[PDB]
């Protein structure tokens, strides 16, 4: 009977043959991009076919079988509406509306404590989606690079848990939110930083990754790791931001010395070098599009949805999503978990890394911040997104009132 | 067509007629109980047919159809493995192993009268599948397990915005477990005593306390599918003679004007002690938890009991605030919304899957049942129920929602 | 040569007899009052002889001798300039200028009257001075806290009292907690500490006897000047005491009281003690007893033990003025206690006691005018705890003449 | 009539001449030392007269007058028992009893062993009377005993209102004894490390730290009447290799902009380490304390060293913040301003009476010299020196200001 065969009659509504562009247009409406790394054999074979047969340009039955047979499983799920969001085109129109609504919210202040971020216009606003099946959508300024800043904190925590395990990592860092009075304290009662998402905790996490090698290799180790999480889309580095972050980081130096004195680091830690490494990790650059793929790896249990590659252990991803839930949005963490109920991490450059587990990852970026440090338009977008769709952690998948569920339905 | 006939042969081995016991046995392995309120017409119609004779009795396609047609949608789901846990018989063996492993955990102190060897676990899935092991029909008081239930009621009747004018929505953090109010002069959240006291003051304002208790009781009846709910006047007397800290809380809340206008603080405290003395079993409480797991619909009656807004809010504050000073550790390791109480109950919700009640009176130093806490950890070590487990890639955890 | 004889010649100076009014005028200029209880025998015999010969009114040497022989020691200290403040008339001029200076600070808010303002002085030797509204009765309120702590330490000792209450301030940021880390109230000057102290006094008698016992105690500290009671204030404090009932229950729960304590009854007694009434004049004598190592300066009676007075002055220093205690100790350096009626009980150790009263309070709860007066007094005189008695710059020292 | 001859007859009784040694013995029993800087002219004049012959050796009314004329006012005061403690020989006997009693308190840890542990106590009254017992000439580092001294310097040179733009005036409370800043983003007071780090940054701004150090040394020489002051490079290196907490404090002060404009934070810390390593003995530190006891006038030289505002502010903050977490208990029971240091010293001021230094390296769990704290308790148990003792009615305490 044959899968390439059946798939074949699906797209050939009636005629004996399929226009190439008709196949492509139907393929894009799944949400996949033609550049998807799991589709390269079929796409090369299609480009090749346009060369060796300029006459159609069209695909007989064993011809189309020749192109798609190597990527047939993925192509079948895509076309039999088996993806996690089957009517992706309708969903993206909602995302676009949410985008436009948030664009009207013009408040907030751009971070200005170093000139590498006071240059960023307050009117850039970008949102990117990548589902657990690699379906993609973007609107606004989603290819402009910006620094992860604290959005890097769960990514490096995930790396440490992946290489070292939960039990070892949390000998060094706690696993719960401070409470809003303990905002300003470096250590909890057990002389550990409260959790990996506060600066002091991220500084200790930074100190456990790849112990014993030097900083250059430590950085390459982590960059290699972010590449895989992003399915090899753009991961960069801002020396300009790193230089300025290192010359105005008095409070992180205050933290570093206190942790050294309280013996918070592993035996043999060069605290000043760990601080240097920490500033580097804050200066790693992404776009909305590449960061959204990183979020989707977290949404997808540690597998990069656009490569199929296993990147992080389930243990690492579960721990990470737990702490983003409860500690990821600074003093707004409790409010955010209550009203949004999604694991999220914000950073001072205006990014909000966001995870809808089992569904999708997003990156929202708009430089202006509210008093707590969260992007105004990202915060507004996140509330709206959950008002509209039953993605809240404690929404019910069967009884959800007037909320829309994009995992379903005609 | 043939909706009820297709059921007849699925159960009858291509054969003339079904013995009744064989249909009942087939129905128990779905996990449903013959007493399920949604199966009443069918069971009534069997009792009439059993009265015709004293024989098999056995049912022909025509007689079978006459019993089951009223409840056919539910019964087919059950028998074509459509329920949220299709292989429920395998699942309960695991629950049984979990139960016996926690039974060996002998530590803890009983608060102070009950026996330290009582230990029960009850499950009710979002589809009404039931299982119990241990001391699951012994009544005991909810105590603080009631706090999510009455917060649910208050949000259900007044909305989230009104309720959180009077109570916060975050954990305090390990040091202010002793403070009564947060910086905005509100109790930190409704899972602490100060906050449950304020929440108690919002329910059915204006009406008197006797009717207020009636309303809550009726509301809990809906929540339990009308299974066992009661009241311990002995606990109520004990709780009130020793409620010094609760009175300290009440007067401080009064002075800081934390109550709605027209509140009688001393009466609210009395009402609060009443709500803490409400009695349940493991079985009836597990149905209440399943209502919360099922979006506000009681899984064994089909009735809508709470708004989805109420359930969501309640499940959120149970995640972060429901296990006292262990809330943060429990969230991190178990990832399940839960509420413990000093009688030794742990009300436990696995959203979209099942509700549970665990009960063993011996508490650890934080006030949580030792065996319930052990059981909860093991449950999520075993099955991919942690709130941030992935539903597609979960390593070697078992997933009871799948077959094979 | 007899002592009443030489004291006679110093006052007689010229002629052979002293008009009585000349003696009395010279006596008041020491700052003593004619009504002083240590002067009663001399004053009674002076009144007697103004009857016993309605002439003159003469007063020769032997007549002087039989009038003043009973009180000759104190009269000699007074006339030989032996009192702690010898030039008392010059000092009272200074008090008056400070009074008038504080009088023009009209800010603050009463406790829910803005023109009542009085200041009374009583030295360790019984010299009195008043200016302004100093015979108007008003409730001690929290000014009673050091007085009943002193009573409890006097009857019970320091060890016993302080199993139940702490000894230090603890934090402008733990100023909202009821208990310190050892589950005791922080010190006797906060409400929860003052509530526990109340529960220690005269245990095992009913509340009416406890009250009479403390009022009798306050009578002695005040040299039997006005001590009274305000049922109006008592009923008010008792209806609006939700905060203190919240403290009482937390204290019960954490077992802060002595065994056998009726907490609700203790709160009633506590409300009673807050409602006790004084004037500036009588309260100043109370302060002066504290300044005089526990002896009432206008009666010579021993009222409190050195231990009780030392402990009380120490805690007034650091916990006396609500959240202004740290700043007051630094800038004023005098033991003091304020209350919500506008009083400020003030002790200059070894010199004098004072009571200042002006109802309007600043946002920390202290009488605006009292606070301004207390700063000005220390700016002018070398009375700060850590002023030096020998090298003190431009400050004045009223313990001296030339 | 002549003051010098009036003194002659008193020393001599009714004899011809005063043997020199009998005048020396008579002078030493006032408490004054023959090396007292204010008695130098008189001692130079006995030195001259003692070189004019072999073993002569006595002074006539005319010779005596020749020696004592330049210092007659101060010798008169001494010999007519006008000093603040008139019967000084009796008082030092009491200091010796107190010393021996504290000597038996062997507990504590220093901040392997070869020699006994050291214990010394020096007294210097406001009139310059001196007494010493134990290891009083062994140099040791001030460490945090220097904190009141450098705060006084800064208030002396800059005033109260400038200094307290940068540092607070109150103790933090036992439960904020771990924070660097109070709610106004300033260190709590000058006696905590964070506060002393800022006080250090105020002294002699606009010269380099070698000149700043010189200035403080010159100032400390004035305070000690030019007795021993020095510097331990050993302590200075060890204090700076192990100053991670002080660097954490320094960076937090910088981030929060707590220093005066133009401050080099890393250099101030190095200056701060130097000041902690300055060396005194018991004897010379007691003179420093005595200067604080005497309104800012050095008692053995008569020089005005600090303004009264500096000294008053310094004594006030020693009262409440001087003995770490024991400050509250020490203020209540001892009632004297004091400052302890981790080398074992306790700078002790009895206002208007005397200054003392007690030194014994073993510290209690709070960081205070065990023996020094024992002595301080005994001293006020014995004498009516407590800030709130009464000078007239004082139970059966002793008052060494009085005759007999
Ligand atoms: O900013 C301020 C105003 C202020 C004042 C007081 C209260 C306050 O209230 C508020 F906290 F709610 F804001 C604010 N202060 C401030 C803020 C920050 C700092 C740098 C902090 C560095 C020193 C420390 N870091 N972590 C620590 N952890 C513990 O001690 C853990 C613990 C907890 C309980 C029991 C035992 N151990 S210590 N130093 N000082
Ligand atoms: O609990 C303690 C010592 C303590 C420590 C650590 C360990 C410890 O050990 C031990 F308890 F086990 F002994 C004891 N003290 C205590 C504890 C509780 C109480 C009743 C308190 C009722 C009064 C208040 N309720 N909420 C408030 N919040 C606000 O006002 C705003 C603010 C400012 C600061 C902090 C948070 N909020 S005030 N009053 N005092």
């Amino acid at each position: 009977p044959s899968l390439e065969d059946l798939l074949f009659y699906t797209i050939a509504e009636g005629q004996e043959k399929i226009p190439v562009h008709k196949f492509i247009t139907a393929l894009k409406s799944t949400g996949l991009r033609t550049s998807d790394p799991r589709l390269k054999e079929c796409m090369d074979m299609l480009r090749l076919t346009l060369q060796t047969t300029s006459d159609g340009v069209m695909l007989d039955k064993d011809l189309f079988k020749k192109c798609v047979q190597s990527n047939i499983v993925l192509l079948t799920q895509a076309f039999r509406r088996k993806f996690v969001i089957p009517d992706f085109m309708s969903f993206t129109s909602h995302i676009d509306e949410l985008y436009e609504s948030a664009k009207k919210q013009s408040g907030g202040k751009v971070a200005d404590y170093i000139p590498q971020l006071a240059k960023f216009s307050p009117d850039l606003w970008g949102v990117s989606v990548c589902t657990v099946d690699g379906q993609r959508h973007s609107t606004g300024d989603t290819k402009v690079p910006f620094c992860l800043q604290s959005c890097v904190k769960p990514l490096k925590y995930a790396i440490a848990v992946n290489d070292l395990g939960t039990e070892y990592v949390h000998r060094y860092v706690g696993k719960e939110p401070s409470g809003l009075r303990f905002n300003k304290l470096f250590l909890n009662e057990d002389d550990k930083p409260h959790n990996p998402m506060v600066n002091a905790g991220a500084i200790v996490v930074t100190s456990l990754i790849k112990q014993g090698v030097n900083n250059a290799e430590k950085f390459d180790y982590v960059m290699q790791f972010l590449n895989k999480m992003a399915g090899n889309e753009y991961v960069g580095f801002s020396n300009a931001t790193f230089q300025s972050e290192r010359e105005s980081g008095d409070r992180n130096f205050a933290i570093g010395y206190y942790l050294k004195e309280k013996k918070c680091f592993p035996e043999g830690t060069d605290m000043v070098g760990i601080l240097d490494f920490y500033f580097q990790l804050c200066s790693i650059e992404v776009t909305c599009e590449s960061a959204s793929v990183m979020a989707a790896t977290l949404a997808n249990g540690g597998f990069c949805p656009i490569t199929g590659e296993r990147v992080l252990s389930p243990e690492a991803v579960r721990n990470t999503l737990s702490l983003m839930h409860s500690c990821g949005m600074y003093d707004f963490s409790g409010q955010f978990a209550f009203h949004v109920g999604l694991p999220a991490k914000s950073g001072v450059a205006g990014g909000i890394l966001l995870v809808v587990p089992n569904v999708m990852g997003m990156m929202c970026w708009s430089p202006p911040l509210d008093k707590m440090g969260n992007s105004v338009k990202g915060i507004h977008f996140c509330h709206d997104l959950v008002s509209l769709c039953n993605f809240h952690n404690y929404d019910n998948l069967r009884h959800f009132a007037k909320k829309l569920d994009p995992r379903r339905e005609g």
